[PDB]
């Protein structure tokens, strides 16, 4: 377990504990994002921008279906999922999990393609298509509203040569936002991984529409939907009507049995007459009574538990376990020049204060509390008074569950280490001339 | 302090010097941001989508007023701002300064709720309350110029049904864009670190707008908004009719006496039959005659000053400040092998140049600058002959201020190193082999 | 070179092969973007929203206009360019070729600045003028299409005010997205290597109608358009008019000669019960036999080839180049301990799997297939057995081209290692302790 008492001292004052949960379980769904909008109504002067906009867009879609036809052409029933690798040649792991995802929606993706001429037909941003009879399908058409409010209406009431040039920037400012996304950019367009933030670049950047018209199963929602865990994939690419089938999946929010995430806060000290920042990562992972680091850039933390999407678990070094888990000295330290760094920070109803680097007294007392230059930090509960001062904040405090006697005992302090992205080269380079 | 003339000897020509400045002493004003557009005027037919999303904006808000109740229920003016920490629990400085900031705020938040009539009422996109008999407060509808420019006027022309389907569309859009910033990933709405860019996602992204409502306080203003000194703090959130406060602070750039930034550029240099190019850091912080590290990356770089919201100052390790103090064989050095990298730099109007990479000749005489194969770099001044050229380009070039003899004095040069991401770790595996 | 036997026991599967192609042979074409819309056939209730935006974007436009007057006002024909050093202080080699090709294309902006009334009696968003008798320059406006689109129509259905107001929003929503761009932050407007879509965001970031009206002629457009490769550069700033004249580079794709990018594929093996993964980049550049690194997070990846607007090769470690020659124990390696790391690979039709963490049934042989504790990982192929099974996977695989002995044949392995940041902190920190 973690020792909170001893990294206080450091400067690292425990913080709020929450839960582990990662994706698991995902159902799946089936929607059709049209890529092209319909004109009927606007047709009649509509100009020759629609078939340059289908040759552009047509351009874009080829490889994506020369990605799709690789797997499609080797994925058949022999006598399961039953592929061919001699023709796939290059695949990892996740790829030809993907390939096999995509053989088996499939089996959907015939009847969902046996209304193409429904799917082609549709004029509303959102319609529903009685798919079978027990069972429906959503499309979705990229610019159908914009069409539908603002050219459409002024279809007469503006010389509708302008009206084309507008039809005209507005396909180009989709296809450019469309472009980081659908463009060369998708190399690998057999994976689960993209995001529906993502998809819904071919519907405006509108997942919310999309989400909704689906349905929110659950109550973990939004922390599913932060952390990046609603994926889709595309799993057919039609280029003579202009759409793609995204099968988007709904994971549950899994708790992870025995694993909770503690957060630190850093507070510097003093030490030789000096400020100091102890360099330990913000957020420890514990899981089965194992410590190690979790990445937490890609990860959602809320007040209560961290969600991600994938088990983003990776090594902490030993020498990082034993900071962690009492070895003070083997903690390591930088020096603090800035004059923004905190300096005082509450937990569990007692302050840890770098009660010399910022002026500290009481309220009751009336008097100064002094730090002497041996202490790293002062612990202030309402043992020695119960409502301290710290700039223009009064604040009132409760009992503390440690030790006692906590102010009057020390530790030994860690080497100074700095952190800075050229700093390692030249720690790196120095110390080789000394390993010489 | 920094040594020029053995900077540029190693391939680090002197750039352009510039101030120091960071934010100070703000000036605070309120305003009211509404989340839910009025309808009043298109409430025909609109349908059920108002209450889904006054559902869905429910539940996005409810996190946030859950914690800022955590201060509100512990900070009561008793026997200055007077907090509780017993059923605070965990808590840093910066979140306890901001508590205390939104504490203060309230004084004036309850006059503002006690419009809550009329800020409701509004159904513009800013309008002006009279806060007290000399004091006003201005309010910003998110959505309500969409409405009052593209809903209304189209309101029969097409079928409402489509209104209907292109107002849920537009609020879901209008989520989607927020949920980026007052979703989950707000997870302390206390502190007041979020910029104005920021909270203006709750207006579509226009702070342009919120600002020049305000005031151009300054002819600072542009650094200040850009550096994102320019933040704002939600002090109250209210369900019922699905608006929040802002605190905007307005701070003024101070800048720092003795102190100035200065840039180094980097030039290739010849060494050992090769190109290398020096690691060391693009820009330097030199204050009260200390060196230190700046990471600029998250300031403003004017052309005569620099600008940062916080103090990013950091520590620089030792050895880097011997050798920018002199010591040449100190700065690392990085083998080169792009041949996009810069081979020739100005500075002082003195030209410094790679002649063994770049084919130099000087034109007051037509023949051609010879670098021998000992000498780093080469100094063309209108010493040596008024104009020099190299490629295409045709140089006039002023006297150097340093030493004469410039060209004939050699220097000790570094060590090689390699800054790729996983060089590092090969390094340190090898590094660790050796000491074994 | 590589030695992609040796790699695959490390758990390196070999991957694609792609060619490496950058920029060169740049074109030139000019465009006039004007960032002020026409409002003749609103000024009935345009109101003063008109003269404040212009203040503003005098004030956005000075720095730029003082940032060019610097290589204006030093730059003549001296008996090509002749420039004048000693005015112009501090430059780098990319700002001098800059100031270079501002000042070749000045002899094409003075007859681009001879219509200056047209330029400014635009009403269009894409306008057509004619410089000379056989070359014709694009004249393209900011906002010119949502106006005449959506303000225009509705200059009557709704009272000016709201227009007056809708008007003004717009203006700063646009203000709002140039300021990320050509505010403070253009600290170099000099400099050519701004890309396209960047300059777009003074045409709301249409750069897909600029280059369609530029007449794109060459078949790696989306290859250049994503890798950035297509950029511009101001060259003339008007404060009267408030437009500014942009040489837009249109390049040719050159493959580089006796170069290849190849791509390895990590595979998490077995080794002392327990499962790792090697720290190796994923790409790896070969130029002439001369293996190098690439950072091509900047570059473009493509089915085929790896597409670069620079020469982005970056040096690589010397054990770190005998790590991919053949020597396997310097290649460093990082214990897995998240459950979401690859465990299989095929390449070129032999499958690389790690029994030991996923169960392999080939279903041809009808039993299991199992792995040694001494094997890192299993070459299937169909020699042993032609269809294997992995979960729910049923695959065939072809033939082997290396040893036939594959399985029976063991290899040495590397040391651990850590790639934290704060884990590369304790390590270096550490060993310094027992270096002494
Ligand atoms: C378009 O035309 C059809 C007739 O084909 C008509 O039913 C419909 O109302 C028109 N408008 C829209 C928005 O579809
Ligand atoms: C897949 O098969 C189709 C015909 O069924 C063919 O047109 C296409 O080129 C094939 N794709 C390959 C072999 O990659
Ligand atoms: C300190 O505060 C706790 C509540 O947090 C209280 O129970 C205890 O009596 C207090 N001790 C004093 C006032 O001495
Ligand atoms: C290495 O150890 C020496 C011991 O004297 C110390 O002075 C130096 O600062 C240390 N440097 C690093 C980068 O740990
Ligand atoms: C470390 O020093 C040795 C001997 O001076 C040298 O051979 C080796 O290349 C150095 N390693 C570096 C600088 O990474
Ligand atoms: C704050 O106080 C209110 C009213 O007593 C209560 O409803 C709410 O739950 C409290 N919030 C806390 C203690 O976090
Ligand atoms: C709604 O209509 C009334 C009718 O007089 C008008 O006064 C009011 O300004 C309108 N509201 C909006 C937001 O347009
Ligand atoms: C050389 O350049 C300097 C500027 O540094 C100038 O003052 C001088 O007149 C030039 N010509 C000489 C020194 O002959
Ligand atoms: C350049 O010269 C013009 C007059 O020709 C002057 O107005 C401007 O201030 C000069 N700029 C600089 C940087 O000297
Ligand atoms: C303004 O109105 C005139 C009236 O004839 C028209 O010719 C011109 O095109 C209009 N300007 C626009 C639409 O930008
Ligand atoms: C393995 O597959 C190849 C084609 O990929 C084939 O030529 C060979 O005969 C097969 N070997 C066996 C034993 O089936
Ligand atoms: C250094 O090598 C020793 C060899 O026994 C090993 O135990 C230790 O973990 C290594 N540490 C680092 C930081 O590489």
């Amino acid at each position: 377990i973690l020792h909170y008492e001893k990294l206080s001292k450091i400067g690292l004052v425990k913080g709020v504990t929450r839960k582990y949960k990662i994706k698991s379980n995902p159902l799946t769904k089936d929607i059709v994002i049209k890529m092209i909008p319909n004109v009927s109504n606007m047709s009649q002067c509509t100009g020759s921008v629609m078939e340059n906009y289908k040759t552009r867009l047509n351009g874009i879609l080829t490889p994506i279906k020369g990605a799709l036809e690789i797997y499609k052409n080797n994925t058949h029933d022999c006598v399961g999922v039953c592929m061919a690798g001699v023709a796939i040649g290059i695949a990892t792991a996740a790829q030809i999990t993907a390939g096999v995802a995509l053989y088996e929606a499939m089996k959907n993706a015939d009847n969902i393609n046996k209304l193409k001429s429904s799917i082609e037909s549709t004029n509303e941003a959102v319609v529903k298509l009685q798919e079978t009879a027990e069972k429906t399908v959503y499309v979705f058409t990229a610019l159908q509203d914009y069409i539908n409010t603002n050219l459409v209406p002024t279809i007469d009431k503006i010389p509708c040569k302008q009206t084309e040039l507008s039809l005209d920037l507005a396909l180009s400012k989709y296809l450019s936002d469309l472009l980081f996304v659908f463009g060369p950019n998708l190399q690998d367009p057999v994976s689960n991984s993209m995001t529906i933030q993502a998809i819904s670049q071919a519907f405006g950047g509108n997942y919310e529409t999309l989400l909704r018209t689906l349905g929110y199963a659950t109550e973990d929602f939004d922390d599913l939907l932060e952390s990046d865990s609603i994926t889709g994939q595309i799993i057919y690419v039609d280029l003579s009507s202009y759409y793609i089938i995204v099968r988007v999946y709904f994971p549950i929010l899994t708790e992870i049995q025995q694993a909770y995430i503690q957060e630190l806060l850093p507070v510097s000290f003093n030490n030789d007459n000096s400020e100091w920042i102890s360099i330990v990562p913000n957020f420890i992972l514990v899981r089965n009574t194992l410590i190690s680091n979790i990445e937490i850039g890609f990860c959602l933390i809320t007040k209560r538990s961290v969600i991600c999407n994938q088990d983003y678990a990776t090594p902490m070094t030993n020498n990082m376990r034993e900071c962690l888990t009492g070895s003070t000295e083997k903690c390591p330290r930088e020096l603090v020049v800035s004059s923004h760094v905190p300096r005082f920070a509450l937990s569990n109803g007692v302050l840890f204060a770098n009660c010399i680097s910022v002026t500290c007294q009481c309220q009751t007392t009336g008097r100064a509390i002094s730090q002497s230059g041996e202490q790293t930090l002062l612990m202030i509960d309402n043992t020695t008074c119960p409502t301290a001062v710290l700039g223009n904040v009064i604040i009132s405090l409760g009992k503390y569950l440690g030790s006692v006697n906590y102010n009057s005992e020390g530790i030994a302090i860690g080497p100074p280490v700095f952190t800075d992205k050229v700093d390692i080269s030249s720690q790196i380079s120095s110390m080789n001339q000394s390993l010489q």
